[PDB]
């Protein structure tokens, strides 16, 4: 599945004309329909512009990056209307628009009801995206949706930062397996349970017979902080260590 | 305080059916209300459907994971209609939908004016979320706000890396405290000063007497760049090190 | 170039009221204009608010943290009403409202299609701004548009991260340059290449003739995952060394 992403309500739309009010974009999402009673009018199904010519349009935009990897269009769903060709342009920082397949022109509908889905291979990447009606049957009206790959698990993390060191001599004497554990509070808390990266910035530390013997691990790690246990064995002589940490919050 | 998400226009709406556009979400905000003129209609006080039946909503979203912790609805401010229960629905991925509380009939308003707030313990954490009434007096219509946590200070960073290095045998011979400064040019300019992280991927160092010292620290950190100063005490001979960095900047 | 968000359909938008629908924010983009002809109604060439007094407006709102560089106003183009004076207020964590310049009147409009521009220094830095028109000619009419810098190629990185170690003695032997690599799979496939940051967290080696000698790097990075190179010389005997790594993606 990808994101259906008028449906979900993703985008914010903007025409460049609409007939009236009762005609505007909040009524282009694909399959739209509305009250079947002939003698009241509820508003058209679809999307219909007001001036008639080869310039109008609506963009759909937001700030996430996507990937688009189709369209589909269909005609009016209460009278003879649709449109029967667009051109699609797209922008990805916003500043600079570009044309897809340089102004290919796209065949689209050719009644009321039926989908024209275009694909896109690899998929277009954009922030907003708009599609440009150019030929049509009685008026440049639409139903449409855009379809993007669903947001990855990874993305939109939030970060913490900070550092953490032993301090003092707790590590700098005795034989085999010994360790000392630094509790770390976060500035602020997170939400859920991060994941705590980390990697050494200062060694001083006493080698045994010529072995160096050292490490650090991020253990009982909650929203709150995490404890970083400094590790070393055999007969070495740990006299301070530092570790920075990245704390990453996913999902939130 | 929570955020009033549509006081602030942060979600994007779409509904099922509008009665017509001067009944639509645009009208939907919990204590919406417009001219007390009688002589002219400026649209209804609330969001009305088209279609009345068990099938209307409102779908409220935007790109961002929102964790709601209440919902209020009210009934419409200027004619005697108001919904009176509803179900909830809502998405984390914008692919799959859950039913709140296993599609719970939620009690609503009875009259025009009263706010009926429910809470979410644990929040819901969504991408959208659609109110579905299903039961009405008179007709589908209502206001409504949806109140989620506030952004973390910590969300939505950015982040820049490189990779820094001694270079030379600047600190491979003396005694005593010695350090060696190195600056680093973010690839980009940072719009706010960020933290600089670091971690060690190169030890290249002489002992002394055993004792093995080096430290790394950034400092002098900008917009434009940092210092790393490379360190090392007694009378180690560091012959090279390198860290990488991680450039995170926050709020903006 | 600065970003027009709402040519780009960047930002919701939402009035205290409107005149009517075809009076609705959807018609308040700089220069919008539609049919030019006097015999049907297509919607005023502005948002007009229904009630006249000093307190509507129109929100403009989304998650992103934007940079306002500058507002710009025009009055209405299909009939002589315009805006001559404004407040803006906005917020950054959406619950706590600023005024702007402590509630400056900024002089606006005198005719139809006249723009004026404010400029921001520094930027504003907002999710939602607010425009509080306070004085007007016939009736709250206005075009506008927002300018906000363009996002930094830096911003939004999708994270992963993970740790990874040599787990056996193939580096604990022999002369010269020698190395190790462990390939890594990313628990989950980027969209595009990331790089990979990586510190240092277990060092297990035996000095030679006093000198240490440990490296390790992030090579051959694809979408699904990476190379990490250990590496050691002279005749250095390295009996484990572990690194967490941070995998950062760009521009997805
Ligand atoms: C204590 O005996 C072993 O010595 C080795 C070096 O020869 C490594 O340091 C091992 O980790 C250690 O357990
Ligand atoms: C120079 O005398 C001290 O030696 C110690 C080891 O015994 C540590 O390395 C200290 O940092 C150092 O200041
Ligand atoms: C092998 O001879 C050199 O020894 C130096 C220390 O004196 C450093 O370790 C150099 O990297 C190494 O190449
Ligand atoms: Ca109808
Ligand atoms: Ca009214
Ligand atoms: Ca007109
Ligand atoms: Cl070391």
């Amino acid at each position: 599945g990808s994101v259906s992403c008028l449906a979900n309500a993703l985008l914010n739309l903007r025409s460049s004309t609409d007939y009236n009010a009762d005609h505007g974009v909040k009524n282009s999402i694909l399959n739209f329909s509305n009250s079947k009673d002939a003698s009241r009018f509820d508003g058209s199904e679809s999307w219909s512009s007001s001036v008639l010519d080869k310039n109008q349009f609506i963009v759909a935009g937001s700030d996430s990056v996507k990937h688009f990897v189709a369209i589909s269009t269909q005609g009016r769903g209460d009278h003879d209307q649709w449109v029967t060709s667009y051109k699609l342009r797209y922008t990805l920082d916003n500043v600079n628009w570009v044309e897809y397949n340089n102004g290919e022109i796209i065949n689209a509908n050719k009644d009321r009801n039926s989908i024209v889905t275009i694909n896109f291979n690899p998929p277009i990447k954009a922030r907003s995206i708009a599609i440009h009606p150019q030929t049509y049957n009685n008026h440049i009206s639409l139903r449409w949706e855009l379809y993007a790959l669903p947001v990855k698990s990874y993305s939109n993390p939030s970060v913490q930062v900070g550092e953490v060191s032993i301090g003092d001599r707790s590590l700098n004497s005795g034989t085999g397996s010994r360790t000392i554990v630094r509790h770390v509070k976060f500035p602020v808390e997170f939400l859920s349970v991060p994941i705590v990266s980390i990697g050494c910035k200062k060694v001083d530390a006493h080698t045994d017979n010529g072995q160096m013997r050292w490490e650090g691990k991020s253990e009982n790690i909650t929203t709150k902080g995490f404890d970083l246990t400094f590790i070393t064995w055999g007969n070495n002589a740990v006299y301070d260590l530092t570790f920075d940490y990245v704390a990453v919050e996913f999902n939130n």
